[PDB]
């Protein structure tokens, strides 16, 4: 009957369309990324209730580090707490940390907030507010906030060059992002230029739909993802990357749940024969590349198994009518 | 008959619970962790023969640095060597490395075990015993035992968040670890708390049946395992992590397979217009955070192979009785 | 008939040999790597028209660093430039940044090539030739090729001992690279030592068919395969790695594409109270340990869903005739 060429054709259109025939092979990328671009800073700090002037410029070696583990990090905004050493202080004021009496102290006691362990003594810090004191770098660094222009708020018009490199061991495929003679000068657009690698930090943020500076004042994870959809057949061969983006971070913005992408840095150095500590909390944004793919090539036992489960229907559909 | 009822009825039930209706998505993930806690350390090393006292507070600058590769590492223990300059001098005395007579070194020579270069000279290093002469960082560290108790043995009360993103593509479904509005303040538990993300080292350790100490002398390789076994349906929906841990390391015991986890860091500086150097080997548990999953989704082309490898079998029972 | 056996037999073969019975599950990996093997470098560089001498040794944290995320790097070359601070200079002479007269120059401007903010002006750099002032780190680094023989030419001759851990979850089944009690001591060759773990780079670079020394001047990306074909039946059991070699990096020799592997590393510090920076470019071959597996067990459901798809096929062979 009619309904048995339609089963039939829905059989083998799904096969030619759902590419039942190929067989499909999982992609392996390895990732080499370089960062261009600078930023000039002149801003004002308080460190301490005193007014300091950050300046200078900023270059490649000054802000980020070359990728590993398939993702790149880019600093957007610092705080520095300089000549740190061992010693006792009293920690900072906090809920936490206010003290009335050495009754409210408890000597060797730690808390997630605080850096220090304590020697249960109640101390002045500033004028009449006492905090606990404790044993540990001092001074201790400020609880505040970070800058609230991003120091290096420039990042967004920054450029990224990925470099990725794609090969199907069942196969023997080998192929690259880039394929060779193409016009290196662009930019990424979503469709002026869908194969272009060089891409502009903001406009990445700006296709996440979230702005590049509130992520740049306290940190956020951002992440690049590339599509191979390869057909290794010739009837029908293509193979490039679709670039999308994802913003990966949680944006919580709870104090439980340390929002934001941020960590401690540490430099050491000796005065005086002295062992001392510069300590800097780096924000910024880190990238992650994600790259997956199939490749397809047609295959003569997975037709023959498909075609097996499509005969079986095709007689039951007589049986049925 | 009944045993086709029977066959009917196993091939649908190894359908419903193998779920073969459901189309099976690769998972894709994310890390951001943090570490907290802090330790004090008051221990006696002996450097040359000569008491030492190594004392101080750790944070964490001072231990660690956060992950990338989907990997974060903690150091456990240290041993520093100061003072290193480039220069000629005698190599530390070894099974390898005793020289009766300037007869017994060649110069040029290159040792695995050794960090120099022979000069091809058989000089005293200590009262009458001589080893052979060589050109390196001088001095050259000592081949000593990681400290009998480990520097930063409070290694195991410290604190791990570990935030993970999961993402199917072909399904465009994004969940994260921690779902919205859970109680953060909490500790891992196998029972009480299987989907608190805050884990305890030491519990880690307890798990896997490896004493944390013994790991935290010479170093080792620890890692965190964390499962997807998600539903995209409705009529059966759920997509939360299982926390898994398995200790990585080989744990051979054997000075020719490089036992445990260490590296050697280097910090440079001038002293009187030299270059010197201060060498810095590092002992220390790292983590690797591995993450999988699968993700399922009810497939009307899926069922159609299904129910078309059955039907064959629906039948030949029939031939066969 | 005969076609019929044939047929049959045709189609349990394909089992039978393309393991259709076995159920495949992917495999997951862990890497520790250490990098054994030191290097001495006396070679004369000319900074600034000036020749200098640098001379000394380079032992495992003089040039490498631990592995993270799967890929550890080794340092092969370099190029130096000490005493940088703050400040404004003219740039270095390019096709780029020759100015004739302040005209030329644009305040404010920014350029890929250029490290530095411009301020429109045109001053001398040597002798009558001049060139455009910028805000930056100065004096600025040269454009400079890395040295003709690459500093660390040796690097071929190191030895890297690679550990892999894999791991089926659907088996529960863990087995590790090294099986225990095999000799340690041994260079990996494609046919005498196929399973050795001991790597020398030289070796590598002559299985990818690329000159060692050639990668070594300017950089490069190389590439280690672990492939893993894993039987869990006993009948046929069997679960050993192949090692494979490929060169990853793509080798275009355009200066738009940053050809080679090379990062910016940046040292500060501190010299009669100005905030000053010895900028290091780094050159040096970063080695991508890529594992892949598939585990097979033997799988009754498989075999029913095979059966399933051959039945069909083994009458309307029948059917044909
Ligand atoms: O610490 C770094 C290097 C990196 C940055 C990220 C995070 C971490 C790994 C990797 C990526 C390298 C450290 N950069 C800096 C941080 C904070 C302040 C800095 N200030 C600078 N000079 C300005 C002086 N103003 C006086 C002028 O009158 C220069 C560099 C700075
Ligand atoms: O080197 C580091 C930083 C890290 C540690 C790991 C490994 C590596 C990357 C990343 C993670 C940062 C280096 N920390 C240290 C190592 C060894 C000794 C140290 N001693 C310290 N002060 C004690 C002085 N006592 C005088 C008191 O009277 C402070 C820090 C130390
Ligand atoms: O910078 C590093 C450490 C690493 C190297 C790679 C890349 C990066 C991360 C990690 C891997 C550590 C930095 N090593 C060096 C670089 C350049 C020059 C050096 N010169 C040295 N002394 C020679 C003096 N001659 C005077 C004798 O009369 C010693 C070390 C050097
Ligand atoms: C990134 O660069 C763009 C342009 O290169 C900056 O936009 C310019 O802003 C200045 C004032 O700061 C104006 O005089 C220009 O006319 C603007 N140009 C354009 C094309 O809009 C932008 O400010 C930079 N980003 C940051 C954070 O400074
Ligand atoms: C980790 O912390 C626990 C408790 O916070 C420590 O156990 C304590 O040990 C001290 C003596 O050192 C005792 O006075 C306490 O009563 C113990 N408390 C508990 C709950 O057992 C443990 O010693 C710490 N780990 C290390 C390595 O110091
Ligand atoms: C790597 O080591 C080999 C041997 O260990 C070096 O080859 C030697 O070269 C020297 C001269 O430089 C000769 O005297 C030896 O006879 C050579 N030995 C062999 C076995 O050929 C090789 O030069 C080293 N690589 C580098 C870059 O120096
Ligand atoms: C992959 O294909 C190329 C095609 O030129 C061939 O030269 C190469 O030997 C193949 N590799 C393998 C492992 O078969
Ligand atoms: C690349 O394209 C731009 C226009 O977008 C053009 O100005 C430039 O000359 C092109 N490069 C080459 C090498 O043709
Ligand atoms: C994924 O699903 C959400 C559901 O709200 C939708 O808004 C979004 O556009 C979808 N993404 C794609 C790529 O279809
Ligand atoms: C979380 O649970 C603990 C008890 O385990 C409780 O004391 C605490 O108040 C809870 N947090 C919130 C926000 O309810
Ligand atoms: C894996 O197999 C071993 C075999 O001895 C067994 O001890 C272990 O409990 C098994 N693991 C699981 C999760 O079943
Ligand atoms: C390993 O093999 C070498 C020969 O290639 C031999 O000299 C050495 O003794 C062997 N090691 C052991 C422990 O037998």
């Amino acid at each position: 009957w009619i309904f048995h060429a339609l089963v039939f054709s829905y059989i083998s259109f799904a096969l030619i369309s759902d590419k039942r025939y190929q067989k499909k092979e999982p992609l392996i990328s390895s990732v080499h990324t370089k960062v261009k671009g600078i930023a000039e800073v002149k801003a004002e700090i308080l460190e301490n209730g005193m007014k300091k002037m950050v300046s200078g410029v900023f270059d490649t070696a000054d802000y980020t580090f070359p990728l590993q583990g398939n993702s790149f990090f880019v600093m957007t905004n610092f705080i520095k707490t300089e000549g740190q050493q061992q010693g006792l202080c009293p920690d900072f004021p906090t809920a936490r940390t206010i003290c009335s009496s050495d009754r409210g102290c408890k000597k060797g006691r730690m808390d997630p907030q605080s850096k220090g362990i304590q020697t249960g003594r109640c101390v002045v810090y500033k004028e009449r507010l006492k905090t606990c004191e404790v044993s540990a770098w001092c001074p201790i660094e400020e609880v505040k906030d970070a800058p609230r222009p991003a120091l290096l708020n420039s990042a967004e018009n920054f450029t990224v060059l990925i470099k990725n490199n794609i090969d199907f061991p069942g196969h023997n495929y080998t192929t690259r992002n880039i394929l060779p003679g193409v016009n290196i000068t662009c930019t990424f657009h979503k469709t002026q230029n869908p194969q272009c690698p060089i891409f502009r930090l903001g406009d990445i943020f700006q296709e996440t739909g979230d702005s590049f500076s509130d992520v740049a004042i306290q940190g956020g994870i951002m992440g690049i993802e590339i599509y191979w959809d390869c057909n290794l057949d010739g009837w029908f061969h293509h193979c490039r990357p679709k670039y999308s983006f994802r913003r990966l971070d949680d944006k919580t913005t709870s104090e439980s749940l340390y929002p934001g992408y941020n960590f401690r840095y540490a430099k050491y150095y000796k005065e005086n024969n002295v062992e001392k500590r510069t300590l800097i909390k780096v924000f910024g944004i880190r990238f992650d590349i994600l790259v997956f793919g199939t490749g397809g090539k047609f295959n003569v036992i997975q037709l023959a198994v498909y075609i097996g489960s499509v005969i079986s229907y095709f007689g039951l559909a007589t049986v049925f009518i």
